[PDB]
């Protein structure tokens, strides 16, 4: 019992982390094979940090001005590419510790760990979501750059984030491993204004089925909904829409607590409509968004 | 900026999980130099889980009853001993991963990282409290027994916990490395009530300073208080008392925000006579009380 924002064990990912450093510069660098992968506004000096054209600026930058340092050990660079917002840095020595990984790009809701570095250490791990502005509410100071969300898959990670800007309202944008952007942001020190954070309806049923499975049970109403319904009490609380597939990937936390999905729809629209009058749910006076349904599964099941 | 719920990297403890087989009962172990610890109710053979005499079970235990494996290789036992309430399984092998590590009984308000495990396999890491009432409000499934909570200091593993017991309301007991139990609990099936779940008021007061530091102020008051006055309306609210040495303790953080310790003491005192009126604070609707302020400066200054 007891459920808990959880991430994956770091040490797969500990593994790959170097420091990156060119001129005066240094971030985090993923060490996956004989690559490492960092991005590129690395090559950025103190200076040209608003409208950088990162082609030219390359142009100036050789093998030997990248500096990867694993451990306190330095690795030789035999080469160097822009892919997208990422330098892939191909460097003489395989990563001894590389895991079986693959690259995803995510959507929106969708949870992942981040291990936070600095100067290629990490310093901590917590629990992500992508957020449906495709923003991410990290903790990140200066130098954590480079520092990379995942999800493992019993022995596989999966790399789908790379840590590269802080907004100017305190939220995080970056890319996945082929340095695309998440939404509309730039390595640029300019006006970025992210949209609207809405609340990931899936995420709050799957976390209020978490809470049934754990003895919290008070928000349990008599009523049900339909989909339509729901879905315009959503709308006017800032809530993504429920979709079919929504409703089918909550089907087995369904079958396990008996509850049907549009009942705990119903459920969710009167704590919308009504608030929690000073209550809490898994010790929270808000709605978590940040479980997927996979996630519950895997904590109430044991899951490695 | 951003303020995330954040573990330790998990790595130099993932080094350390094995699994621990007594006849048909399986938990975790914890692996150091040529010593398995675990709880030492892995003996309890599925019928003596209401009044064991671990001294009489423990005579009808051979070193072969015990069966290590680490990976997917066993490891030979060549001794074993009860202290308190944990086993000590000597090896013939070092754990070549044995990092340094101590052994440390943490106090009520600590904070430290939990890797639960299943089958000596990792699956999670949260960031946990020793509650004043020395329950913790893990998560927890049948076979994590075993899982330890833990601080890094750089490259030292000091390990404050082991997982042992779910009290009937779904909260937490185990044991320090000594296995010595977090106050008055048993490796015993019986009726054992937590007492009050009191607030770490030191603990508020320091992510209040986090908020203040990361741009949430609304709650920032224009009064101040005496150690005396807010230790009244703390006792009416369940809090713990404020002493001269949590003071103390925040003064850097107090000194980095130019908000004196008292003042932010009468802020606390509003936000408890006067709830949150709706509003989040480091995107909570509760007060957080399970950051210490050493946590604090660490996610506030990107330590490693
Ligand atoms: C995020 C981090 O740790 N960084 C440290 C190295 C340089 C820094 C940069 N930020 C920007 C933003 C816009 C353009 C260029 C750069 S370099 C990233
Ligand atoms: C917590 C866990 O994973 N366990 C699995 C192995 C046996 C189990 C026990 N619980 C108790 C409680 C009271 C007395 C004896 C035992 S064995 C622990």
């Amino acid at each position: 019992s007891g459920f808990r924002k959880m991430a994956f064990p770091s040490g797969k990912v500990e593994g790959c982390m170097v420091q990156v450093t060119c001129g005066t510069t240094t971030l985090n660098g993923l060490w996956l094979d004989d690559v490492v992968y960092c991005p590129r506004h690395v090559i950025c000096t103190s200076e040209d940090m608003l409208n950088p054209n990162y082609e030219d600026l390359l142009i100036r930058k050789s093998n030997h001005n990248f500096l990867v340092q694993a451990g306190n050990v330095q690795l030789r660079v035999i080469g160097h590419s822009m892919q997208n917002c990422v330098l892939k840095l191909k460097v003489d020595t395989a990563n001894p510790k590389t895991p079986k990984y693959k690259f995803v790009r995510i959507q929106p809701g969708q949870t992942f760990s981040v291990l936070a570095c600095y100067n290629g250490s990490p310093s901590g791990v917590y629990q992500c979501a992508m957020r449906p502005n495709f923003t991410i509410k990290g903790s990140f100071l200066n130098g954590s750059c480079g520092s990379v969300g995942f999800n493992i898959d019993y022995d596989c990670v999966s790399f789908c984030y790379m840590h590269h800007m802080e907004l100017p309202t305190g939220v995080h944008a970056g890319t996945d491993l082929e340095g695309n952007f998440y939404g509309p942001f730039v390595d640029r020190q300019t006006a970025q204004a992210a949209g609207t954070d809405t609340t990931i309806t899936v995420n709050v049923l799957a976390w209020l089925y978490a809470a049934v499975i754990n003895g919290d049970r008070w928000f349990l109403n008599r009523f049900t909904t339909t989909l339509n319904d729901f879905n315009l009490v959503a709308m006017k609380y800032n809530y993504e829409p429920l979709t079919q597939d929504h409703v089918d990937i909550l089907g087995p936390l369904s079958a396990q607590t008996g509850i049907a999905v549009l009942d705990m729809c119903a459920s969710l629209k009167e704590l919308l409509q009504n608030g929690m009058n000073g209550r809490t749910i898994l010790g929270s006076a808000l709605l978590e968004d940040e479980f997927t349904p996979f996630d519950v599964v895997r904590q109430c099941s044991g899951v490695t």
